[PDB]
């Protein structure tokens, strides 16, 4: 009375997300986690400005401030410190922990080293770990130093690591992307380009989430993600232009719409007056 | 032109999860994803009995008959092979690994060793390991070895461990969740007892699972969540009771509507029959 | 303007408590939470039955029945299962973590095995592991092994190891006392004798604790309790005297009474009487 | 006979100190041990600073003029070297080990390194480790390195990190505080701010403790002491301005007062002269 | 009814590989792979340029440019980035990853590291790891120190090392390629001389295999490949001078008549046009 | 104005030890420790035999009892826990730690385990590590077994190890010596023998130590130390010989004349008498 | 003034030593020590019996009746223990370490344990480390593991390993050295079988070196080699007959004759003779 259905042969489901098609289970799982697998897309909130900045305006009281944005999130990045602070572990959402620092704003930029140990990213339950890779900096060779390492110690592990370009053009956020993800990064986080973004994720291999940088006047942002999504990006991560804005929750749903759901732009932006 | 808000001062947000309130962020965030932080449950889809059982009736191809039941799932629980082979990683549901085995039907059921690493549990992103113990069985003393090295395992990496107890009364069980509970296990999963299941809950420090057992006709196996749930256990696994059923996915939405939403077992068959 | 007050040398004070004259600081001072400096000695409160016993009477609901009682002990006894579900952090009482278990009560009570990692130990801060070992029992010798290794660890990184003998007469106890301590167990906690106790606590060479055994009269436990002291035994853990009074409360008083200070049995009665 | 209370749910209680909620037991713990349950603050006794500078006024002769001190403080703070040496293990008081060194008043002071391994802390039975940050400094970078290397290496074993800030505004100490929080440590510790002390404060997610600074006359001291307390300083270390008072025990009994009692700093200062 | 074939004993089949002759099987299996057994050479297809380019031309779109070449190559050379993420595994063909890293185009050029562990250049199953030298640089130390370290661990795990000499006359390109050779690379790949390249050969006691630099008239490259096998190379790596090619298929075709076939430039070049 | 006195050449002084001519200079140097190198011989105070025995008569309080003797004493033996609680570390006296054990007269005595780590050992600062041998004995392989671990672990460290033959004639003292030499013990402990003792040193490579065995009347033992060291024995211990003796102090000053100073046995007791 | 020889390109001396043409060059070195490369044939003395055997006949006193053999010897087999103790580092002949033992002549033979570490084995600079293997003995499975165990181990370092066949006729001798020499084993040694010797060797894919058993008469012992050696042997190792024989050297050049040198039996022991 057992039925094997012998005359229906196994078969392999793909994994589509873009460049990741060859990791072991663990590493897509956790890929998955940040990226939704039916858009192929997410929405990150990053709040680790901290790590170098201290106290920067809007992020002056995480615990207030940005708690109330957390479940409008796909995936949460900040600090270790933070996370385990401020950051309550039942708020269920990813986090891509930043992994480097020892840098000032009253220093050098690019002297950042490696800021935690993948075996805490691991304790911690991070789906990925981050870094900033400064390309034309000063300390651009310990940069890379910085990504190569995170990369060998979460292949141990199954833990994707994202590189971030700190600094700027298409041809240069090119180079500095491309090398971040010929090193092994499974993840780019990068700035969005007017002229020539479509050649920058072209010439990526894997995912593709862009930074908001400074503060504008949300249509603009917002026509900002659409261009980016429009233009191939996998995600979008609006800081400022998120916890700064009046109205943030309204903000998220903005760009959720844009992202995940296609909404053009003004669309957009009127659910964005619609929900405050 | 910073606000640090003084006049609020930062308040921490308490873990209510059973017992697992002195637990590190990571691990806290791994049981976070398996009990509902609302309302502190799970719904456990488990197919790992192929671990001793070979292919067992209506786990002969997971790929095909259970694939479509893990989005109604909170948090599936398979073997690592299982896992690896015919589970898709953008599932993207957390997993419970089984990690004990060794034993056959063949011969005696108790003989389990610890069947996969720490290591590839945290390589595969586990939200827990699970391994069973055996009190009164000929290879009891095994059986709790095999929770006491996960412990320690998972203690070093954030990962919880589950026990279940194989084998009939309340005392009995009793003894054999509390013993695992007390070796260190965060979450203890038993079967439901008609008399006394209160007792057994009420010693027991951690979150309790229950395994719906042999398949019964759906209004009692409901029932039998329902009596569950009520008497303080924390999620159910219906294996049999729901792969077997003829219709799985209408079985799961009552047992999600009994589990998380309260409804009575009446309401809930209904629905059962409403989703056919 | 300085002084460094040549006139007078500097001096190095002893530390007195039984057989740790050659230990290191940090295992010094490990010890030294337990056994109070002034009167070199400790009233233990161990909650650790569950380990092979499930819900054993008064033990059925920690964190309900045992939690008001820790504030009123020098050092808590428990596993650390128990411990991280239902022993607030803030109780803020040194522990001494039960490591051995694998044992039930449905089986031979002397079959246990090493039941946490120092490593977990250390990160929960004991201080110090505690195993029992089974002279005359069918798996002594593994018990004793258990000992060792836990010295083997301790001896690393600072945390003692108690030796608790598991079973009836002077002799006996001699031995298996005499052997554990030899073995390299800081502590020894075992039984008190009506006749030859003396014996027992003068060839230890280390500190001795008595554990109550079955729950008595108050007004006898107490006069085993002021007869251990008189003899020599460096504490007093009544369990199940404890936990099991009507007014457990008001018998610790009691107990503090005898121990620290010097009480008669009679008076340490009275105020037992006096506290309810 | 047995009561297991089913009537009366198990229920977790809540861990207040501010941001370390999400901690794991042990951790928990020897935090509980510096920062007193009941006010969630804490009276240091720091006298590391021979680290670097050798013989300082009023800590010449540790042994005889630090000794009678210790009783009355809730924590202590020194090196490695001066506890093992001349603090007696018996003094029973909860450790906050100085780990990072290397530097000289001879000599930059920001260069530092770490100066023990969590290894040796551990085998000291330490509540935590500290090292100092230099934000501004000349090796700021290897300052952070080194906090971020003791918190891993903490993370392993349940160790608390103290990260000091050495140096004068508030924007300033909540850049430093801030970034130091935020690379890991758990505990914070500065110097107290005429003007904005608040909004440090309300940026840091972890405690923060005070460092007295330069002796002053005690009333002056007790009311920076009170005005830290009354703006939300978890713990006040008076360095100086205790070992170097003629009347040191009556100055921390003012201090104890301001701090966990809430004495007004006059009363505080009265009980001050009423102490000598 | 057996047969030991007594008559006729076992004879040790030569291993030809130039200076391989001495290494344990695994090692000698992964050069088999790279080198063809029966010709001794090798077709290398390299497209690692990104590393420290960036999106290079002819390279900016690998999986689809590139991909259709694969199956032409004996032996891929990429990074683990461009492999993981657009190289299909099924491409069955062995590969050389390329180890070294940290350089950008915006800066000096010999400023490389390792840049991956040998653990994931085994988890990638490789034949070979391969890194720069640069003798003559500012870096050329650490270039050094890499190929080193690369060794040691390849030792430890049956895995060559390829050295590649990054920069003209042959003088140069012996120090250079000896040096490397004598430290303990396996592999050298360098650059063709017009003048002395047989020395080059000679002075090197392991297999050399030559780059293509600079795109050339197709023709052109035929001649030098034909040249530098004439002159004793073991393989030609044509990097642009295939990817580039508008007609690739057709290049690799004349290449792999050159090398492993004997054809003469001429021929080859016209199998190059009949290819077309 | 230097002499480097190049007329008389460097010359290696020879180790005369027997068979310990090829050891690194630490571990030659612990057995200078042991065995006297101006007569190559040594009295050792053997007290470790409370390690399966308990409190054995004389062996009541090390404390008292013992405590005295340390000083006539070449090199002591006991258990590492006797050691740290009640040997003086002044005692200045170099330790052979007994590191088997496991075993009770109340079960197989043959039946011992590692009893110490060389770890701890070495931690301990000894001169060697000592475990039994029980050839023809049930647990005799793991007896061996025993050995050739302490012997793998003290080479690592420059640790001597002693076999010790635990049980009656020559022939059979020669099998148990000899493998245990062999296997590759430094030192041998063995029992003397009335007929045949020759021939047992003879075959032994390494040094052997008698023990005294059962006690006997002084004349009697000091006959017997006389006749093994005039048979070649390199060392005595006497235990019970000397802590049971009513006048211990004399016999040990007894046993040094016949040992190092070559008393015939009837002075030797003379001064045995003379010492009362 | 460079002669770099283009005219005559480098070859690969091949390495003939039977089923060793695969290794690592130190493999292949230490092999070389033992098996003279032109003739591929070694003469072996061993003396480790000592191991399980006691003073054994004739090794009563390596030091003094053994000694002189060495130099006579290609390679030596001995004991770590024997070899430390007696066998002078300047006797400059490669040895075969014996790595099994903890059996006795007074229990089951078969039943041993790898008796010493790789560690140690490297740090004796050995040529190869030996241990027994039992078939269809009672502790077959035991000793297996112990081959493979320390052929794991030494092919991390270079280490050959020879398994000795302990115990009649060729079927058995076949599948016994066939096994051995497949988990791994590069040097066999095993006994001389008078009829089938030839299939013994032809399936044998590597070295096989016969022992000579209990003491012939020489005429018979030398047949015994000419035979061995003339049937495809790789080596003899006489123990009893050549260390008991009455006048050993002369035995050994006879033995030295028949191997290497090829003389006929008769010959050879004239010579024997001759050389008395």
């Amino acid at each position: 009375g057992k039925d094997f259905r012998t005359d229906q042969p196994q078969k392999n489901i793909p994994f589509t997300l873009k460049g990741c098609g060859a990791l072991d289970w663990g590493m897509q799982s956790r890929l998955s986690r940040i990226f939704n697998p039916k858009t192929g897309k997410t929405v990150m909130l990053a709040f680790d400005h901290g790590y170098f900045q201290g106290p920067t305006t809007g992020l002056e009281r995480i615990d207030i401030n940005i708690a109330p944005l957390f479940e409008h999130a796909d995936v949460l990045m900040c600090t270790r410190g933070i996370l385990r602070s401020v950051v309550p572990p039942a708020t269920n959402r990813p986090v891509v922990l930043r992994a480097s620092g020892a840098n000032s704003i009253l220093a050098e930029l690019s002297n950042e080293a490696v800021a935690l140990s993948m075996d805490d990213a691991v304790r911690l339950n991070s789906c990925a770990v981050a870094a900033q890779v400064y390309i034309g900096s000063e300390y651009e060779h310990q940069s890379i130093k910085n990504i190569i390492q995170l990369v060998d110690a979460g292949m141990k592990v199954g833990m994707p690591t994202m590189a971030v370009t700190g600094v700027r053009d298409q041809r240069y956020f090119s180079l500095a992307t491309r090398i971040a993800a010929e090193m092994g990064a499974q993840i780019i986080k990068t700035y969005y380009v007017e002229k020539g973004f479509e050649r920058i994720v072209a010439g990526c291999p894997v995912p593709i989430v862009i930074a908001g940088g400074k503060k504008l006047p949300e249509r603009e942002a917002l026509e900002m993600c659409w261009q980016a999504i429009d233009q191939g990006a996998s995600g979008v991560d609006m800081g400022r232009n998120i916890f700064q804005s009046d109205h943030p929750v309204a903000m998220m749903k903005a760009v959720q719409a844009v992202v995940h759901h296609n909404e053009t732009a003004d669309r957009a932006y009127e659910l964005y007056l619609s929900e405050k």
